[PDB]
């Protein structure tokens, strides 16, 4: 019966000012923030601020939906450093990236590389679960492995072992990205079956059945929606409820209200590059989606195109 819903952290699209807009139109049970690349050094507490703006209204979105604050990085001291700063800010636990793809800066890797050596998973997740006080929780996000499966419950195991609370998996390896046809949920039930924390299911979950396949095939209560929760942005609604796609003319009126939030250290051109990216999207799941995309990609400044999306009357669509 209960179903749990997590909000993907996404680089570079989740911001605060998107989890904003989305949390006021759904029942997301947590959202994870975009990452703290963590890699030898204390980062000041601007980073987390500038991550987490939430911090500063005890870890909610404005509407009051949990924000917790995401690692990216290698070295356990520092993860540890870090994770501790997170939580005095008033993050909601912390939350530690080993899935993403990730550039390593000297020696120090980060995200997917760790899942080479689930020793590194172990390290990281341990330093930051002792660095955390007891009470607030500490998650970990992974991939099934690098090039293949075959280490799929030693990461686990890293996992619990180090003492995480709970675990967030894409059924995918590293080496399978983003390719649909390659989503492994049952994998991921292999993985709940040998642990005794939850499993969060995450990859491939893009409407109420894809979401209800998923928990009967993985046997979690528990998912992670990312892509799909641009795609259609009540899609939490629809996972938990089987309630109806959110209809373009909310859509558009959404992506008004974007276009009159504020950015902090806006240079000038945010709006023009998340309007675009944010229909690169849409147009996946709404034919008018599309049309829209082809009138503003050509716009190249964000009054231009907070004119255009703002002009829309959406009592004629
Ligand atoms: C543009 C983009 C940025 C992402 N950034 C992050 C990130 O900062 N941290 C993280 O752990 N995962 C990140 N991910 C992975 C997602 O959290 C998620 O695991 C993935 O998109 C699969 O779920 P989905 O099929 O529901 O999209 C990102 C994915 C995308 C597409």
């Amino acid at each position: 019966a209960s179903m749990r819903v997590l909000l993907a952290p996404m680089e570079g699209v989740l911001d605060s000012l998107v989890r904003e807009l989305l949390t006021e139109v759904n029942d997301y049970d947590l959202c994870i923030t975009e990452f703290v690349r963590v890699v030898d050094q204390l980062l000041p507490v601007k980073v987390f601020h500038r991550i987490c703006p939430e911090l500063q209204n005890a870890s909610r979105t404005p509407s009051g939906t949990l924000v917790r604050v995401q690692l990216l990085g290698q070295f356990p001291q520092w993860l540890a450093e870090n994770a501790a700063r997170a939580v005095e800010l008033g993050s909601w636990g912390v939350d530690l990236n080993c899935g993403c793809p990730s550039k390593t800066v000297n020696g120090s890797g980060g995200g997917a590389t760790l899942l080479k050596d689930p020793e590194l998973i172990y390290q990281g997740a341990k330093a930051m679960r002792e660095a955390v006080p007891a009470h607030l929780p500490v998650s970990v996000k992974v991939r099934l492995g690098w090039d293949s499966g075959e280490k799929k419950f030693e990461i686990a195991d890293a996992v619990q072992q180090a003492g995480a609370t709970e675990l967030v998996v894409h059924g995918r390896t590293k080496e399978q990205g983003y390719r649909a046809e390659h989503i492994d949920w049952q994998a991921i039930g292999d993985i709940r079956q040998r642990l005794n924390i939850p499993v969060i299911a995450n990859g491939e979950i893009w409407d109420w059945q894809s979401a209800q396949q998923c928990m009967a095939i993985s046997g979690c209560d528990a998912v992670m929606i990312g892509r799909g929760a641009l795609n259609i942005p009540n899609l939490s609604r629809v996972v938990k409820y089987n309630e109806p796609r959110m209809p373009w003319p909310e859509v558009v009126a959404l992506l008004q209200k974007y276009t009159r939030l504020e950015k902090q250290g806006d240079t000038g051109l945010y709006h023009v590059a998340r309007i675009k990216q944010w229909l690169s999207y849409l147009r996946k799941e709404y034919d008018e989606a599309t049309e829209l995309f082809q009138h503003v990609r050509v716009l190249n400044n964000s009054p231009d195109i907070a004119r255009a999306i703002q002009a829309i009357d959406i009592e004629k669509l």
